[PDB]
């Protein structure tokens, strides 16, 4: 009632801004079971449900997001220099599909602003991480950058020391040429540079490095990414970003808007990409599963397919804050029904049957 009112009155971008403000001010029951704890990426996670990148692009609402019940928070994407992103309108709801299309184009306050914001709460975060509530930082590249690898390297040096993990986002559909960085040769060069930069940070400031990939890759592209990840010792994968596909059956009036599609229509394309990447990496590379999670069943499907952790965003825009607790409670119930001792036991379970 209260959320749909404000959202019917506001365009989606305005609603997003209000949600970030409300969350940041802490204007918002479930106590996490031991069954939901996961140890991965060199950290304890109190529960495996995180907020996906894009909700808190500029690191303004981190503490409010933990208050909402997320086991981990990812901020970004952050670009080196501030930039405005694409012209409006750039976000569209597809209510009949429980989906969103966005073409933000990496609107970002930039590394310096975000650095200072995170520094203001750096020791608070250190305590939260120790308590099982880690922080990830997702890095992008500026529109007019002439050297993509140097943009990512700048991000590692500036925000790496404030993050438990960093994400090399090479899968936004809304920056020209970006997804080409997922190609074997480009990815290997880029990731070598990123990992060199990371390894140069002092030990207590040295994050894990993950790569976030698209749902629209060819089988060759996926095989290539798996090979590079193993070759270089990349710490994990985030699977997946939004899709440039438009699955048959979309009903929303705005289905043919340009941008990345998220929410329910992405769900099974993302799950199958998790499944493939888990197999190609022999289950040895942690995966954060994302795309269309709005229930415990959705979360458990991704975990059984190979995800160690999951994230959501689009479900929050339809169902609000209560969806977080709902996913967690449902996931715990399913784990019990299916005879798992906890989340850890379920990771990759479909591959072992
Ligand atoms: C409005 C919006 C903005 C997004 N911005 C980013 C971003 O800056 N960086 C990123 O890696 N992913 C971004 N994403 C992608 C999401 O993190 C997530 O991969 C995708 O939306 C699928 O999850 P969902 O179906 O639960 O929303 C964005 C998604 C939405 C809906
Ligand atoms: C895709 C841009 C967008 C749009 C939107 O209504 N929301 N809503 C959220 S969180 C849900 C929420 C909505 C409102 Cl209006 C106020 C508080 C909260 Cl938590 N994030 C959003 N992001
Ligand atoms: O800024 C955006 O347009 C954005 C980035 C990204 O990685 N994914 C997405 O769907 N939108
Ligand atoms: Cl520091």
């Amino acid at each position: 009632h209260l959320m749909p009112t404000l959202q019917g009155l506001l365009d989606p971008e305005s609603a997003h801004r209000l949600a970030v403000r409300f969350t940041s001010l802490g204007l918002l029951r479930f106590q996490d079971s031991d069954m939901l704890e996961v140890r991965v990426l060199g950290h304890k996670f109190r529960n495996p449900v995180g907020i996906a990148a894009g909700f808190d692009k500029h690191g303004e609402a981190v503490d409010g997001l933990y208050k909402m019940g997320f086991g981990f928070v990812e901020i970004g994407s952050v670009t080196p220099k501030p930039q405005e992103g694409n012209p409006r309108p750039r976000v569209f709801r597809l209510p009949e599909d429980q989906a969103v299309i966005n073409r933000y184009g990496f609107n970002s306050h930039g590394l310096s602003v975000v650095e200072h914001r995170l520094r203001a709460r750096q020791q608070k975060q250190a305590k939260l991480t120790e308590d099982g509530l880690p922080l990830g930082v997702n890095l992008g590249k500026n529109k007019t950058s002439v050297d993509a690898a140097e943009d990512y390297a700048e991000g590692v040096r500036v925000l790496g020391p404030l993050a438990d993990y960093l994400v090399v986002n090479v899968s936004s559909p809304n920056t020209a040429g970006l997804r080409s960085l997922q190609g074997k040769a480009e990815l290997r060069r880029l990731l070598t540079k990123v990992l060199q930069e990371r390894d140069g940070l002092r030990r207590v400031h040295r994050p894990a490095v993950l790569v976030k990939i698209a749902p629209d890759l060819t089988s060759q592209d996926k095989e290539d990414i798996a090979s590079v990840v193993k070759e270089l010792g990349i710490d994990g994968l985030i699977v997946t970003n939004t899709t440039v596909s438009r699955p048959a059956g979309l009903q929303g009036a705005l289905r043919s808007e340009t941008g990345g599609l998220s929410g329910k229509p992405l769900r099974d394309l993302s799950t199958q990409t998790i499944r493939e990447m888990y197999a190609l990496t022999q289950g040895r590379v942690p995966i954060i599963g994302v795309g269309g999670v709005s229930s415990g069943q959705d979360a458990l499907e991704k975990i059984r397919a190979g995800a160690s952790l999951v994230q959501l965003y689009t479900a929050l825009t339809f169902w609000g804050p209560p969806v977080v607790g709902k996913v967690k409670r449902e996931l715990e119930a399913l784990l019990k029904e299916q005879g798992f001792g906890g989340v850890t036991d379920a990771i990759g379970a479909d591959h072992r049957r």
